[PDB]
């Protein structure tokens, strides 16, 4: 460690903000949100300004160690701590500047920001919104580089595609601005795989002023129904969602916790009742619903508790997540939906694990996405499907067969997709840590992967940012 320590000790980074394993706070600074993992960094530093980021990077280059920026710490694979052991972790926590350009209605936030503080700042100062993940303390950099999905994404897009530009430090300390029209190759890979290419110092997002002061939420409960009835209900919901629903709806249909759903509507609250009537039309006669209204920012805080708070709503968790997407051209069939429900939630039976999962309705403005325009493949996404196992309360050891148990229940669904000729596709932020390179690369990036590897060779030839297991290799 001597080389890295001595180099860092000659920078201006505070000694109190430079930690190695002999530090009194090492265990705290290296603790992962994803408790199934425990990556061991070479060191963790907290830069106070852009020059200190560059100084830390230069020390990593001189020492021959990899570099991982740490933002909100939410990675489902502990990727911010490097994923693999031995990275220099650059904790971006001080980079929380917030500015608003009222001429262009663009919000600029620092590369170490979290969803809640930044959304709260923009709301309280300007009455504006940008799509964001549904959790108060997730990093904005770490979530925006993997698409993201929020309650407003069916009409506003993803956190990722609402980015207008970013400022990025490359491995050699050079700072560039990336956008669709400036350093487009870098912007391409930021939009899906940013951790493999640079350190995002600042991000600028488009923003939306809500048209209506009041928003609506709702629930749907089918009651005690059999599998065929529940599956038919999903098919009927899907048909409504693909033919009648406006883009301003959101809907989550439970996988674990069936047969129930919930959602939001961001159009005129006086138009909701007629739209909700059309949705519940075919549902079985045991169905009941609820509806409420609240002002826009109150609703935001009900969807993501404590957006304006001071602590994470979601404590660290030992879990294993899997996730697939379906597109508009090949959505659920009766057979594929039945395979999913029959062998995941309806067969789940463990004392040491609990089940979690849902189907988030997509569609809407995913119709405007082109896969050739950014690394992440997500054009015409129609559903986001999440199936997750969580360690039971009171246990501390993830079971040796937990991954196999979770994968087995989700396998009949995959086989039915294969039978129907439907590609297996994923969603970057919902990292499945058990996938092989052959699997994650095509599921996340489709046929963009070769281009991504070329850009990797061009922008990080020495591999400084090659850290976690899903890092983009060079060509
Ligand atoms: C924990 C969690 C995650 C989560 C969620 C709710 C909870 C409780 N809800 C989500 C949702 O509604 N929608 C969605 O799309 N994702 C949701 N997630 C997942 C979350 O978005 C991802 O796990 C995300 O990657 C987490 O980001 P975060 O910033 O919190 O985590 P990290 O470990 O520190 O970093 C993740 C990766 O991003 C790279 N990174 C971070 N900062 C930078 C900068 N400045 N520049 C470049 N790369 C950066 C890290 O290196 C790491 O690879
Ligand atoms: C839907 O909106 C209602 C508000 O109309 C939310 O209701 C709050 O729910 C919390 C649950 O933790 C209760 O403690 C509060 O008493 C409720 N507030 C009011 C004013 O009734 C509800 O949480 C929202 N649900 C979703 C999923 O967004
Ligand atoms: C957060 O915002 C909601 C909605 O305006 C408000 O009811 C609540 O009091 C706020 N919480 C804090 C801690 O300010
Ligand atoms: C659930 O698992 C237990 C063993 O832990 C078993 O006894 C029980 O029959 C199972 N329930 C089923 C298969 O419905
Ligand atoms: C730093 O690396 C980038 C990415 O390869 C390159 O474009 C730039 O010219 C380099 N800066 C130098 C050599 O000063």
């Amino acid at each position: 460690s001597t080389r890295l320590r001595d180099c860092l000790s000659n920078t201006s980074i505070l000694p109190s903000l430079t930690t190695f394993s002999d530090a009194t706070n090492w265990e705290t600074v290296t603790s992962p949100w994803a408790l199934r993992f425990n990556p061991e960094p070479a060191a963790v530093v907290v830069p106070r300004n852009r020059d200190e980021v560059a100084a830390a990077l230069a020390c990593a280059v001189e020492a021959g160690v990899k570099v991982s920026p740490l933002n909100g710490g939410h990675s489902y694979g502990a990727y911010g701590l490097g994923g693999v052991d031995g990275a220099l972790v650059i904790n971006m926590e001080r980079f929380t500047e917030t500015t608003f350009d009222s001429a262009k209605n663009l919000f600029t936030y620092g590369g170490g920001s979290r969803v809640g503080p930044a959304a709260t700042w923009l709301w309280e100062n300007h009455g504006r919104h940008f799509p964001h993940v549904r959790a108060n303390w997730v990093g904005l950099s770490g979530s925006s580089i993997g698409g993201g999905f929020g309650t407003t994404s069916r009409f506003l897009g993803t956190p990722m595609d609402n980015l207008d530009s970013v400022d990025v430090m490359l491995y050699n300390g050079t700072i560039v601005t990336a956008s669709r029209t400036e350093n487009p190759d870098l912007f391409f890979v930021i939009q899906g795989a940013g951790s493999s290419y640079g350190i995002i110092l600042s991000l600028t997002t488009r923003t939306w002023k809500p048209e209506f002061e009041v928003a609506t939420n709702f629930t749907i409960s089918l009651g005690a129904v059999d599998i065929d009835t529940g599956v038919q209900a999903l098919m009927d919901i899907q048909e409504w969602a693909m033919t009648e629903a406006p883009d301003t709806f959101a809907l989550r249909w439970q996988l674990a916790g069936e047969w129930n759903g919930s959602g939001y509507f961001y159009g005129n609250p006086d138009e909701f009742d007629a739209l909700f009537a059309s949705l519940v039309e075919r549902l079985p006669n045991t169905t009941t619903t609820t509806k409420t209204t609240a002002d826009f920012w109150a609703m935001e805080n009900f969807a993501a508790p404590l957006l304006n708070g001071t602590a994470d709503t979601f404590p660290p968790r030992s879990m294993y997540l899997q996730a697939l997407v379906l597109r508009k051209d090949q959505p659920f069939t009766f057979e594929s939906a039945k395979a999913l429900y029959q062998y995941t939630t309806l067969a789940f039976n463990r004392t040491d694990l609990t089940e979690f999962g849902f189907l988030d309705l997509w569609g809407g403005v995913s119709r405007d996405v082109d896969d050739s325009k950014q690394a992440m493949a997500y054009s015409n996404n129609q559903w986001l499907i999440r199936w997750e196992g969580r360690l039971a309360n009171g246990l501390t050891q993830w079971p040796a067969d937990g991954i196999e148990y979770m994968q087995a229940g989700f396998r009949p669904f995959k086989e039915q997709l294969k039978k129907e000729g439907i590609p297996l596709r994923g969603f970057v932020n919902y990292r499945d840590t058990e996938l092989s390179l052959e699997e994650w690369s095509v599921r996340l990036y489709g046929d963009n992967f070769e281009k991504m590897k070329r850009i990797k060779s061009q922008l990080d030839p020495q591999g400084v940012f090659t850290t976690h297991a899903q890092s983009i290799p060079s060509s």
